[PDB]
């Protein structure tokens, strides 16, 4: 019994809306991808299969697919099969949307009919070619001509393509459906399509949201739905201004937002605080520290990371949003490092920012506020953290629910915490 159902909109093409009333926290939809790869910054440091991290074990046909487990190379195989002749017959390495469509036309052709295609396939997905600038349809045909050359071994003409498959409106698709899939911590770790989840348009201040659990995707109300209203998640970061939110909108998914938040500017002045030509600077210094990032260099991370922070220069307010970037860089990294205290101060400075540019149920300040309260759990600080980890789940059981695994990690931080204060 579907909560959701497809619907044509006025001015939004085709959404998602709801069959009945739904209550924060609902969970509305799952579903496993189409078709998911890693990421290029993440490849070899996560599972091809599970997207989780760590050593890994290369497939020796291609040695590019890496693995955490015999049973993930091996789970892995059937829907590796093919791209491994084709990653083996390319050091080029295929942009992370070619090695998608790869694994779609593989799944189209010859996985049987995908749950993930429910409500809305591959075929029925919005491509907005009417909309696409010259420049934007030079990229598309360079990723056709990319793929063309990256699957010459396994797709030589039409017939090994879907009915009438036409890879150019193909790669339109990806670029306005792709889901950028992150792991448990936060981190981006791969990108995948989820074709029945395509059917949500996007809102600034969305009604829904989605979890990553590995490849698997968790669709769950974060707000009071009425019947029939739009579901809508927010396509993007939330850190980011109105600015950098119709830039990317218009680039990538061709639309021009009117939603109260863009129409008010709501929180850019605030996320700007600071002086521009040193958040200026912070904002190019964290495309390096990002990348170093995606690519898990946690120690390279924190080295730039602390040079902003405790710079002897200028410095920036918490409340900006590049600084609080920085500050979340630098938090992860001594959390993967080890670097246990001083994750915590980077982490409780990231409290009130968050609390203001997550508003409601974000699961990415549940997330935020449970690592503190890990944080502060082990260093003894118990009733400090059993607020937060309340307070994560209060956000968690929103956002991801007793069907994330995150969430039984978390009850047992609190059941550890609250036996600690019980015996105070
Ligand atoms: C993931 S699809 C969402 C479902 C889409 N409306 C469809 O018909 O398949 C993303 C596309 O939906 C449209 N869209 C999403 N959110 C929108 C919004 N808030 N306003 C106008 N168009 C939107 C844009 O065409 C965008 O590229
Ligand atoms: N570290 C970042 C964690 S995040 O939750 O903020 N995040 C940022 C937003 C991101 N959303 C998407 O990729 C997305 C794409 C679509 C439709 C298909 C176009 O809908 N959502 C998930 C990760
Ligand atoms: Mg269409
Ligand atoms: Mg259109
Ligand atoms: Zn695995
Ligand atoms: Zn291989
Ligand atoms: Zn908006």
């Amino acid at each position: 019994p579907l909560k959701v159902e497809k619907f044509a909109t006025a001015n939004r093409g085709n959404g998602l809306r709801a069959v009945t009333p739904l209550r924060p926290g609902e969970l509305l939809f799952r579903s496993d991808p189409l078709a998911y790869t890693v990421c290029k910054g993440s490849r070899g440091v996560v599972c091809d299969r599970c997207l989780l991290g760590k050593k890994l074990m290369r497939c020796s046909q291609c040695r590019v697919a890496k693995y955490c487990s015999a049973k993930c190379q091996k789970k892995a195989w059937p829907d590796h099969k093919r791209e491994c002749k084709c990653l083996k017959s390319c050091p080029r390495y295929p942009p992370d949307s070619v090695r998608l469509l790869g694994r779609v036309v593989f799944k189209l052709m010859d996985g049987a009919p995908s749950e993930s295609e429910k409500l809305y396939s591959f075929y029925d997905l919005e491509s907005n070619i009417n909309k696409l600038t010259e420049d934007k349809k030079e990229g598309l045909r360079q990723l056709v001509m990319t793929f063309q050359h990256f699957m010459r071994e396994e797709i030589q003409d039409a017939s090994q393509l879907p009915p009438a498959f036409d890879l150019f409106e193909a790669f339109a698709k990806v670029i306005c459906n792709s889901f950028t899939i992150c792991n448990a911590e936060m981190q981006e770790v791969g990108v995948g399509l989820y074709p029945s989840i395509s059917l949500l348009n996007h809102s600034c201040d969305p009604n829904c949201s989605i979890v990553f659990n590995g490849p698997h995707l968790l669709l769950r109300a974060v707000r009071d739905i009425e019947v029939g209203e739009e579901l809508t998640i927010c396509y993007l970061d939330m850190l980011m201004t109105s600015e950098e939110r119709r830039k990317q909108l218009r680039d990538q998914y061709c639309f021009e937002c009117d939603c109260f938040r863009c129409q008010t500017q709501d929180k850019d002045a605030d996320m700007l605080t600071g002086d521009e030509q040193v958040w200026k600077e912070v904002q190019e210094s964290l495309k390096k520290i990002e990348e170093l990032k995606a690519h898990w260099k946690w120690e390279q991370v924190l080295a730039m990371c602390q040079a902003i922070i405790s710079s002897n220069s200028e410095r920036l307010p918490d409340i900006n949003i590049y600084q609080l970037k920085v500050l979340d860089c630098a938090m992860d990294a001594c959390i993967n490092l080890g670097l246990l205290e001083e994750a915590l101060f980077y982490g409780t400075r990231t409290m009130e920012p968050y609390r203001i540019f997550f508003p409601g149920s974000h699961p990415v300040r549940g997330v935020q506020v449970m690592k503190v309260g890990k944080l502060q759990l082990h260093q003894g600080m118990f009733p400090q953290a059993m607020k937060n980890l309340r307070l994560a789940f209060d956000i968690m059981r929103v956002t991801h629910g007793r069907e994330h695994s995150l969430i039984e990690d978390l009850i047992l931080l609190l059941e550890e915490c609250d036996a600690n204060i019980r015996a105070s």
